[PDB]
């Protein structure tokens, strides 16, 4: 898959698990498309969203449902979600993973792109 | 002022200077409308966005500039921007500042919310 | 004051108020010497720590007691401490702010050098 | 191996390769003795630092070389390391992952922290 979403939870120390990730492109009349969504694993991991035919060139949103996943740990987190808006594929196919560090009041965010 | 915006580029060690910064607040119909924007300061601030009588609870979008930051350093970027979804909350502490540290793979951001 | 502290808490969106911080220069004999030390302010900010006088070129270590500031919330950490090591150099910037954002598994530490 | 220690380069999106991490155990008389020491691969891991019957419990410290990393690639960075110090096993064994994610002139790091 060249699209892989990694999220833990700074809290706990642990991988954020059962975390609702919803994947958008932008249309050509310029809206936000459903492109694919999967909740995380386990590990924190979710694989399979898309496939490299699928995975054109376009500008992508990662929205990744950060408040819901608080909320049923007890916390009222500030977040309604962490959104990654990012074009991708734009110099020939790559390899995204995005990972996000959940806090109750504060996200970050990083890409690793790698090239196969 | 009940919401103001701090930048930091992490690149430099520096306030992230002249970034762009749009507000937005959800419309009954879920689109988002413009509410409010501004250009960081010198200390990478930016104040007066709003006031206590408009910023009424709602969900808010804030939306950084990253892009266009990175670019005008030459420095290629991965995001388009960064962007900050909340819901505004009258029970919660009166000032919200927005902070965010800027990499050009990576952000953070974090809010502070206090009396 | 040539260095500044600065501490937020990501985990209620506040600054991290009460939190001890020492700071370490280093010898010539690759000990580390107590320089300054206070606790976080109200607003999460340590000022006065040093002159610049006394704020020479040298390797600096600032300890940021993050341990003791969680287990006060009841919160279980990671850490000890954060820790942010530095050369202090004549040529950049003459203020140094340490920020720092803490999480009770993972914290984050950004230097705004500044004029 | 019951610590791992994984570092990304947030300027470029991609794994830092060949940074050095230096590992300490806090002694009896309450100085840093050298534990572990190795260098990121590839993929930005360091395997194999330790086994589970050398890694007691005690007070640990990663030191990871981020200004020789920076310098390699012309910049010169804030910091001269990463310290990551912590408690480990004094609950019994567990398994730790020292993440790290590092700018010129600012680094996070967050520990992941599992049982066997
Ligand atoms: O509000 C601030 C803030 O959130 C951070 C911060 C954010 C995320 C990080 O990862 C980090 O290391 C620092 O720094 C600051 C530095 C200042 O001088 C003033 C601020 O107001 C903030």
């Amino acid at each position: 898959c060249p699209l892989m979403v990694k999220v833990l939870d700074a809290v706990r120390g642990s991988p954020a698990i059962n975390v609702a990730v919803h994947v958008f492109r932008k249309a050509a009349d310029d809206t936000w498309e459903p492109f694919a969504s999967g909740k995380t694993s386990e590990s924190g991991e979710l694989h399979g969203l898309t496939t490299e035919e699928e995975f054109v060139e376009g500008i992508y949103k990662v929205e990744i449902d950060t408040k819901s996943y608080w909320k049923a740990l007890g916390i009222s987190p500030f977040h309604e979600h962490a959104e990654v808006v990012f074009t991708a594929n734009d110099s020939g196919p790559r390899r995204y993973t995005i990972a996000a560090l959940l806090s109750p009041y504060s996200y970050s965010t990083t890409a690793v792109v790698t090239n196969p």
